[PDB]
């Protein structure tokens, strides 16, 4: 789970663009070309609009 700490970078999440297993996302961030994994559990309350657009999908 210390893999999945990528909220504690500070930036705000844009979009998630993958998964695997405790369920994880990988978090792309806004206007960087960057991704961390973050723990799906958390990111359902940090920003819970961008996880239902990942279902969506
Ligand atoms: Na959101």
């Amino acid at each position: 789970n210390d893999i999945a700490r990528g909220f504690e970078r500070g930036l705000e999440p844009e979009k998630i663009i993958g998964a695997t297993d405790d369920l994880m996302f990988l978090m792309k961030w806004k206007d960087t070309d960057e991704a961390d994994l973050v723990l799906a559990k958390e990111a359902n309350v940090k920003c819970p609009q961008i996880v239902i657009a990942f279902y969506e999908e």
